[PDB]
Formats: structure tokens, C-alpha cells, sequence
């Protein structure tokens, strides 16, 4: 059993070393290890005002977002309310352009609809532009066939998702989710009487946070300290441990493998690889190359329920974080990294893979 004197120092040499080599003005870390979860904090939150990073601090999460909607997702599904197997077009008939029909809840959540860009374009202001948009879509491949990474398509499955409950996502997501864990300092925006603990963002040496946009609340728009943090984690790493019974299914559903995509399967919200894996293999899958290409899938039918023996992540940024979280439940492990500045995706799993990989 490493002491807690040892992990301090593991944590101390590999993310200063990290965050000079980046330039990260600030970052807080857990770590996760023997059933409580152990904060380290480094730098600035804003460089102007002086205030250092603390556990308090909050953070953009960035595309992190999207596991939360995968669980609320998960959610509805335990509740009933909505089903992975329905097409789309049962809880939007507006959208009845031809081209959605084979299409499902499933394939939205999980990025496999047929070609949904990256991003909901910025013309898109209201429903009815929302709409157009989605209804003007032609996919460029037929439905289950390959997996193109997009904030357009989980960004719907989530609005979509608690459609059923007649809940607006914000509220079904506090409700549900939020305060069920205990997580009372996350936020999709921030009250007026928090934002003293809102951390800058920084661009290159210039402070940022992220802007509104559609569909933003489901896919980017989420912010919480490291605290919160680390228990979204110990609760996702050891559901059995959650006692409310909907929100304890949703988080197995979030976590189980809907597709394999070369060594990665998708989940909702979350990824994951079979543990053991090496640094190399999630380090590469790690870059834009592969993060962004349209990959050719397979169907993991039924669904795989949650594999201990994985190595779960995910990443995620705005214009001025940068964010990572990676668990492995075989061996209740886990790290969260949240740092406010947006480095590369490969740097973060790197780190974080010699962090657990101590452990
Ligand atoms: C998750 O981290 C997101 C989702 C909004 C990632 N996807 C893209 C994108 O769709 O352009 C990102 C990236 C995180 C950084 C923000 C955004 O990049 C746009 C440029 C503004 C910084």
C-alpha cells in the first residue's frame, strides 16, 4: 500500500513537471485510491487577481460534459421513460425528413448515426433553426456503420433524452443526477454567488471562458471543482455504492460497450479499452488524428455491461481548460485533472497514466 506520503510525491513530479512544460498557470488533481479520493492543488485559477488553485476552484469540464449525459441518458432508460432502440423521430416527430428513420437514440449517443458534424454550426440560435438544421442534414453513411465524434449527436440525445420526463435538461440533470451524488458545487451555469470560485480560462497568455451556444448544457457546458469532481468518479468507478436504483442502472449503462472501435469501445458519454493496456495505445488513440476521424465501427449487440477490468476516460476542453478524468474499476483507481489551459490531449493521458500507473 503506497502511503499517502509517496503518492504526494508522485503527483508533485509528474504534473509541475507537466504544467512548466505547458505552461498551465493552474490545475488541481485526485486521485482516487483505497476508497477516498486525495487533492493536490498547483498554481493559479487567474493569473491577473493572484488567487491561487484550490479545492474549491471551479472548472470548465469542457467535453467531460458528455458523461454526465451519458448517465442521465442511462437514467431515463432505467426509468423507462426512453428506450436506446427507438428511433430518433419518436421523441422529435417534427423531424421528419426521410433520411432519419433507421436512425436510433442509440446511434446519437453514441456518435454513430451516419456522419453528425463535430458541431451544431452557429447559425443555429433557436428551436427552429435547430430544427432546419437536423432536417437540411444529409448523412454520408447508413446508420451503425461508422463512428464520427460529435457534439451534434450527443448534444441531441441528451435534449432528447429527457424529453419523456417533461423535465428541462438542467433541472432533470440537478435532479437526477446532481443532487443525488451530493454534488452541490457543479454547475451548468454558475449562481452569481459562486463566481468568486470561477477559475479564468487561458488562451495564449489571454484569459477566456467559454461562450453560450446550442445544445452547449449536454455537450461542453458543465463546470465543478475538483472535489465534485472526484466523487462523479468514485461514483461512476463503484455504482454499488449508489443507492438511489435508476441513477445506480444509469451509470452501468453509461459504462457498457454499444461498439468496438479498433482497441477502443464506446460507451455513453464514456470510452474505454480493456485494462491492461499500455501508455502507448491510449496515449495514440489520444490524438486529433484518430479523436476526430470517422471510424469504421462494430456492434457490440447486446450491449456489453460494465467490464471492471477497463481502463475508462475521458477528455475534454473549451478555449481555455483542459480536462481529464480516467478510472480503472478492476482496481478502484482513479484520477481527475482539471487544468485551465487547454494543452494536448496525448500530454494529460500520459501524465495520468504514470499517476495510476504507480498505484
Ligand atoms: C470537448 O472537449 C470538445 C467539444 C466542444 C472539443 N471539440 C471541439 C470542437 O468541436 O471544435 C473543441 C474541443 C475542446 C476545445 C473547444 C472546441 O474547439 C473550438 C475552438 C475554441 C477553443
Amino acid at each position: 500500500p503506497v502511503s499517502e506520503k509517496q503518492l504526494a510525491e508522485v503527483v508533485a513530479n509528474t504534473i509541475t513537471p507537466l504544467m512548466k512544460a505547458q505552461s498551465v498557470p493552474g490545475m488541481a488533481v485526485a486521485v482516487i485510491y483505497q476508497g477516498k479520493p486525495h487533492y493536490y492543488t498547483f498554481g493559479k485559477a487567474d493569473i491577473a487577481a493572484n488567487k491561487p488553485v484550490t479545492p474549491q476552484t471551479l472548472f470548465e469540464l469542457g467535453s467531460i460534459s458528455k458523461t454526465f449525459t451519458g448517465v442521465l441518458g442511462g437514467d431515463a432508460i432505467a426509468r423507462g421513460e426512453i428506450s436506446l432502440d427507438d428511433a430518433v423521430t419518436r421523441y422529435w416527430p417534427q423531424l421528419t425528413g426521410k433520411q432519419w428513420q433507421g436512425i436510433r437514440m442509440l446511434d446519437l449517443a453514441t456518435y454513430t448515426a451516419g456522419g453528425l458534424p463535430l458541431q451544431v454550426p452557429d447559425e443555429v440560435t433557436d428551436n427552429a433553426s435547430l430544427l432546419r438544421f437536423y432536417q437540411n442534414w444529409q448523412p454520408q453513411w447508413k446508420p451503425g456503420t461508422t463512428r464520427l465524434y460529435a457534439n451534434a449527436s450527443i448534444g441531441l440525445f441528451g435534449a432528447l433524452a429527457v424529453k419523456p420526463s417533461g423535465m428541462p435538461y438542467e433541472q432533470a440533470m440537478t435532479t437526477r443526477v446532481l443532487k443525488p451524488l451530493k454534488l452541490d458545487h457543479t454547475w451548468i451555469n454558475v449562481p452569481k454567488a459562486e463566481e468568486a470560485h470561477y477559475a479564468w480560462g487561458y488562451r495564449d497568455g489571454k484569459a477566456v471562458r467559454v461562450s453560450p451556444g446550442m445544445l452547449d448544457a449536454q455537450a461542453y457546458g458543465v463546470k465543478t471543482n475538483v472535489q465534485d469532481m472526484a466523487n462523479w468518479v468514485m461514483a461512476n468507478m463503484a455504482p454499488e455504492n449508489v443507492a438511489d436504483a435508476s441513477l445506480k442502472q444509469g451509470i452501468a449503462l453509461a459504462q457498457s460497450r454499444y461498439w468496438r472501435i479498433g482497441s477502443m469501445y464506446q460507451g455513453l458519454g464514456w470510452e474505454m479499452l480493456n485494462w491492461p493496456v499500455e501508455a502507448n495505445t491510449v496515449v495514440e488513440g489520444s490524438d486529433s488524428k484518430v479523436a476526430l476521424a470517422p471510424l469504421p465501427v462494430a456492434e457490440v449487440n447486446p450491449p456489453a455491461p460494465p467490464v471492471k477490468a477497463s481502463w475508462v476516460h475521458k477528455t475534454g476542453s473549451t478555449g481555455g481548460f483542459g480536462s481529464y478524468v480516467a478510472f480503472i474499476p478492476e482496481k478502484q483507481i482513479g484520477i481527475v485533472m482539471l487544468a485551465n489551459t487547454s494543452y494536448p490531449n496525448p500530454a494529460r493521458v500520459e501524465a495520468a497514466y504514470h499517476i495510476l500507473e504507480a498505484l
